[PDB]
């Protein structure tokens, strides 16, 4: 009757990490963590709601959905970014382009775009929300995806309906059924996939977060080959994100059942994993690190930890 916290992995790579997370947790004598493999965030959201798993980290994009019936999941902990000396539970949504180009934010029409994924914050909600006016979209019933698949010549918005909006998956590098998948099986998936999409030359603009270029480039010189599109219709060097970003957004978060959620145990698991497996904590396992050729598995790579979401009873 050992009922540990059961984590929901989306895709094989994530599964694998969870399992590694598990043996190391056992190794160091911390609370145990078990692993359930799902295929999509939604598949996870469901499992959790039906007691087949207890937790999963979601992008600020899905948090709202997950909280509605019949799901009713509620965030228990938020990811923490920044550095130890300065930590934050927010990040910046920016648009990165190659330096050398003329176009400004208001001149994206007809260009090729790279997004982290459908419904995520920096990769979709913010940019699209901002480009709204230029989209000439005649509200619902017509899907915003429709309006966007006609504003950019081609894109890669992992998770998008390939059959309806084939334009939105045109640039995606996934093989077969994984092309445009909202999973690590799709190489242009997530911040780094989106940025890779720009670096590989598939798109002209990448909607990602402020640290990507910093996290991704082995040579600091190479950062110079890129720049940011600011909202005043100017371009600034990559480190100017504090003065050139589309929005400041809250961090990704761990969600759980509003009822019988095991919040206390989840929290305990996290607090311990972070102490043992956080940044530069162990040569054996990094909770916030992903293998070569995968990224942001389970948690945001290079995040620094978690912050407990205040107490709730009314929910
Ligand atoms: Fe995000």
């Amino acid at each position: 009757r050992r009922r540990s916290v059961q984590w929901c992995a989306v895709s094989q790579p994530e599964a694998t990490k969870c399992f590694q997370w598990q043996r190391n947790m056992r190794r160091v004598r911390g609370p145990p963590v078990s692993c359930i493999k799902r295929d999509s965030p939604i598949q996870c959201i469901q499992a959790i709601a039906e007691n087949r798993a207890d937790a999963v980290t979601l992008s600020g994009g899905f948090i709202y959905e997950a909280g509605l019936a019949p799901y009713k999941l509620r965030p228990v902990a938020a990811e923490v970014y920044g550095t130890e000396r300065q930590p934050r539970t927010h990040y910046y949504a920016v648009a990165v382009v190659k330096k050398g180009g003329s176009f400004q934010l208001n001149e994206l029409q007809g260009l090729k775009s790279c997004h982290t994924g459908l419904r995520r914050t920096a990769g979709w909600n913010v940019p699209i929300g901002t480009l709204r006016p230029f989209l000439n979209w005649t509200g619902p019933p017509e899907p915003i995806e429709a309006a966007v698949a006609r504003f950019f010549s081609a894109s890669c918005v992992p998770g998008a309906d390939k059959g309806q909006f084939p334009n939105l998956c045109r640039l995606c590098a996934g093989t077969g059924e994984n092309k445009c998948a909202f999973s690590s099986q799709e190489p242009y998936f997530s911040y780094s996939g989106a940025f890779k999409c720009l670096r590989d030359g598939a798109g002209d603009v990448a909607f990602i977060r402020e640290s990507t270029v910093f996290e991704d480039l082995s040579d600091e010189a190479e950062r110079d080959e890129y720049e940011l599109l600011c909202p005043d219709n100017t371009r600034k060097p990559v480190d100017k994100f504090k003065d050139c970003h589309l929005a400041r957004v809250p961090s990704h978060a761990v969600v759980a059942r509003s009822v019988n959620g095991k919040e206390d145990a989840i929290w305990n698991l996290l607090r311990q994993a972070q102490e043992k497996f956080g940044k530069d904590k162990s040569p054996k396992f990094q909770l916030f690190g992903s293998p070569s050729g995968q990224k942001d598995l389970l948690f945001k790579d290079s995040a620094i930890g978690f912050s407990r979401v205040p107490p709730r009873i009314d929910s």
